[PDB]
């Protein structure tokens, strides 16, 4: 935990990724992106995942912020984006990969070989997704609905899931390690020129802007969900009889002990006392609660149409945004993007090489548009 060995984490975690330039002729809005981890808890509570979508044209990017352990992270890292896609899926495709099972290509990742996909859950989540779209089969897409619809699926899955365990031992252990942990979300879908940012929690999106005089603005893209939002005061209090003004949010933390007021996994905070007690006699491993469902998964969608003058998005976890202010990250990245961080390797390693030259898990990803790609798609709107 010296220089030295952080240095040696970093290389060792860091990713990056460029988009094909491939003269045959290609769309992406996006340059490529980069991304590192560095870790203050024994197996790192935060998660990063990146994705392009193989039969949308869109692609997923995303960082999680777990607590009380890995689990939950670790869970909604693999299998959120799944649920998104999914989600975006016309009838027709939903229907031949029904009609599938009784295979095709719906996510192809960008995973650095450090981060992994879960062991025995194969099957599990697997099944869970196809529920999933088969009820869509049951019954034009929306993007921002389509977001929220997918998290708030994922959430419930992973709530029951619990409920009803599997046998294995191991696998029951796990849906319950899964529902008993938590984290935060912060995803960003981009297709083309249409950015969307579907955030739950604490962790955030900042846009990189820079001005015609080559200067660089930060705008945010999201609006962290903690005592320090008072919108988020607001709703929390109105979601509760007025009596519970005084404790649904006692110190700055909800029910004065989580700090994000959103978050996937956290079941304490979510299912009933009696529903609570029973599912735990088996597997050997709150204050003031009176209206007991006081937590979402529930993202908040922010829509964003990318111009030629947004440079890059950085997406990182509270591990960033504690130690810098906002507009010095957009400054730091823009700089070092534009080769003069030198005046007077990896775009997230040096962001992060800032940051901490720490009191938790840090994790990045930059990822750079294409503003000639970006233009192209401008000119053939005006
Ligand atoms: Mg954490
Ligand atoms: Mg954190």
């Amino acid at each position: 935990l010296t220089p030295p060995q952080v240095n040696s984490i970093l290389k060792a975690n860091e990713y990056s990724f460029k988009v094909p330039e491939f003269d045959g002729k290609n769309v992406s809005s996006i340059l490529g992106f980069d991304s590192n981890r560095l870790p203050a808890n024994a197996p790192i509570e935060d998660r990063r995942s990146a994705t392009t979508c193989l039969q949308t044209r869109g692609m997923l990017l995303g960082v999680f912020d777990g607590h009380a352990g890995c689990a939950c992270s670790q869970a909604v890292s693999e299998r959120l984006f799944y649920y998104i896609a999914v989600s975006l899926l016309p009838h027709e495709t939903l229907l031949e990969i029904e009609n599938a099972v009784e295979l095709l290509p719906i996510l192809q990742w960008h995973k650095h070989p450090n981060d992994y996909f879960s062991k025995e859950a194969s099957k599990l989540y697997f099944n869970g997704l196809r529920t999933y779209w088969q009820e869509l089969i049951d019954l034009d897409i929306d993007v921002k609905e389509a977001l929220i619809n997918a998290f708030k699926r994922l959430d419930n899955d992973i709530s029951l899931e619990a409920q009803v365990g599997d046998p294995n031992s191991f696998l029951n252990y796990l849906v319950l390690r899964v529902a008993f942990s938590g984290a935060t979300a912060c995803v960003a879908h981009v297709d083309g020129v249409d950015l969307h940012v579907a955030n739950t929690g604490d962790s955030r999106a900042m846009l990189g802007v820079q001005e015609e005089d080559g200067s660089w603005s930060a705008v945010t893209l999201s609006n962290d969900h903690n005592a320090q939002n008072e919108r988020e005061l607001q709703r929390l209090k109105l979601e509760h009889p007025k009596n519970e003004a005084k404790s649904v949010v006692k110190q700055d933390r909800l029910l004065g002990l989580l700090m994000p007021f959103r978050a996937f996994g956290d079941v304490k905070f979510k299912w009933s006392i009696d529903l609570q007690k029973r599912v735990i006699e088996s597997g050997p491993d709150p204050p003031n609660y009176h209206t007991p469902p006081y937590l979402t998964a529930e993202p908040e969608v922010t829509y964003h149409r990318l111009r030629p003058q947004d440079k890059f998005l950085v997406l990182a976890t509270d591990g960033l945004w504690e130690t810098m202010h906002r507009q010095d990250v957009v400054r730091i990245v823009g700089e070092y993007l534009t080769g003069m961080h030198h005046q007077q390797q990896n775009a997230a390693t040096h962001l992060i090489r800032h940051a901490v030259g720490y009191r938790d898990d840090i994790t990045i990803i930059v990822v750079q548009f294409n503003s000639h790609v970006v233009g192209a798609y401008q000119n053939q709107e005006q």
